[PDB]
């Protein structure tokens, strides 16, 4: 693995993840700072054109909160996902007046989507709060209208803990066919999905870690989502590093690896790898290089406490450093 970028000036060109954006927005100028000839660029497009322009050869790096498909794997021969932190996701729904953090699962979740609880004193919520006055507020199920990772991780949450239901349709995936029911609003991004969950009362979204700090100072509820041992927990520090204990020693050579719904008792269940996803041939050796040396900064520098505090996201354990290092020494023209 190259740990030193080449001396000619190089741009490494980066697209998608919103969830990850944050951090790339951090990355970058810390990078560049280093090593003045290397330009890093970043744009916040969602995980799904993170996975397009990869694969169509327009960036360097395409960011994605997903992992490849094995049809896309097979579509796209050299391209791979490269793990670089963890990250999670928190559900948000506005409810002025209510304090708690209500208690939700997959299954409510579901139900919510699907259409058959209509409002937020539905008796499936009630059951899972007991003592909380629940408004009669319309329920407004929104989900993000570009191809995003945070789609492919609320779906496939929603598809473990509900396998007869929407576990068999429709299923998960960044782009997926939400079910045509009153208030299935489509919003743009993260942002987006803040910015709409806090313009009307009863809205409920998925929305990345790295925006939970916005969707708070918007006066947004969090909930605590139920995991597989009955447990309900809060995305945070502690949850997570819980959750991340039982795929340390369980994640694949290609790193493809859902780690939704895990069983760690303590553990909360919406919690995924950040990927890098590059193909193996690059433009030039400069480039190649250059490349391999950012990667690898990211996944040791990069996941310092300084770094990933700041978007609420956890450090790879060192097995998980080994391997995406593995993969980033693959790279070259």
């Amino acid at each position: 693995v190259a740990t030193t970028p080449a001396s000619s000036p190089v741009t490494l060109a980066e697209t998608g993840s919103t969830l990850l954006y944050p951090l790339f927005n951090l990355w970058g100028p810390a990078f560049h700072e280093r090593y003045p000839n290397v330009t890093i660029t970043a744009q916040g497009t969602g995980s799904g054109a993170g996975i397009a322009q990869a694969a169509a050869g327009t960036v360097n790096i395409g960011a994605s909160d997903a992992y490849l498909s094995e049809g896309d794997m097979a579509a796209h021969k050299g391209l791979m996902n490269i793990a670089l932190a963890i990250s999670a996701q928190q559900v948000n729904y506005n409810l002025p007046g209510v304090s708690e953090h209500l208690k939700l699962n997959g299954k409510v979740l579901a139900a919510m989507y699907q259409g058959t609880i209509k409002t937020w004193d539905d008796p499936q919520i009630a059951a899972l709060n007991p003592g909380v006055n629940l408004p009669g507020t319309a329920v407004v199920p929104l989900h993000r209208s570009d191809g995003s990772g945070d789609t492919f991780l609320f779906t496939q949450y929603l598809s473990k803990q509900d396998p007869e239901g929407w576990g068999k349709s429709p299923g998960f995936g960044t782009t997926v066919d939400f079910p045509a029911v009153p208030g299935a609003l489509g919003e743009n991004g993260n942002g987006g999905m803040v910015t709409g969950c806090a313009e009307t009362p009863g809205c409920v979204a998925y929305i990345g870690i790295s925006f939970l700090d916005q969707a708070s100072q918007r006066g947004l509820g969090e909930a605590q989502l139920g995991n597989s041992s009955g447990n309900f927990l809060l995305p945070d520090a502690q949850s997570i590093q819980a959750a991340a204990a039982g795929f340390a020693s369980k994640t694949p050579a290609n790193q493809a690896i859902s780690m939704i719904d895990g069983p760690a008792p303590d553990g909360y269940p919406i919690i995924n790898y950040e990927y890098a996803i590059v193909n193996n041939r690059q433009k030039d050796a400069a480039t190649a290089q250059t490349l391999q040396a950012f990667l690898h900064w990211a996944i040791t520098d990069g996941n310092k406490a300084s770094f990933l505090d700041q978007v609420h996201f956890q450090p790879l354990p060192p097995a998980v450093v080994k391997l995406s290092d593995a993969l980033i020494a693959t790279i070259s023209s």
